[PDB]
């Protein structure tokens, strides 16, 4: 049921910044986040051969998860903030294409969104 290799968290010759924006998205929302009753579907990849989702990498074909997003961000993986929201904004619009509402990872992913949006209306202005 093979599963595809996980996202890169490092690129030598991808460019990076280090901003007080992706400090907070390390710090504060990626920790709120990793932290929550709810984020333990999303701390790795997922593992359909042994999950037994055949056709999760059918459908999702840009997968990402908050494991791979706190080594993005622990590795200065990024050149801006925009670069990491749209990694979390990957992760839950990939539940909503795989899933259904009022599934349980629906719901997880729509609690843990409605968190990171909190956090992130309080981004710093970009020192
Ligand atoms: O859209 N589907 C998604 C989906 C489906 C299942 C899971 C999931 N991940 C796990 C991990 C938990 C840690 N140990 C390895 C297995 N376990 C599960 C799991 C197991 C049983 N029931 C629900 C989830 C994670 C995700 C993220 C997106």
């Amino acid at each position: 049921s093979m599963n595809p290799p996980p996202p890169e968290t490092s690129n030598p010759n991808k460019p990076k910044r280090q901003t007080n924006q992706l400090q907070y998205l390390l710090r504060v929302v990626l920790k709120t986040l990793w932290k929550h009753q709810f984020a333990w579907p999303f701390q790795q990849p997922v593992d359909a051969v042994k999950l037994n989702l055949p056709d999760y990498y059918k459908i999702i074909k840009t997968p990402m998860d908050m494991g791979t997003i706190k080594k993005r961000l622990e590795n200065n993986y990024y050149w801006n903030a925009q670069e990491c929201i749209q990694d979390f904004n990957t992760m839950f619009t990939n539940c909503y294409i795989y899933n259904k509402p009022g599934d349980d990872i629906v719901l997880m992913a729509e609690a843990l969104e409605k968190l990171f949006l909190q956090k992130i209306n309080e981004l710093p202005t970009e020192e």
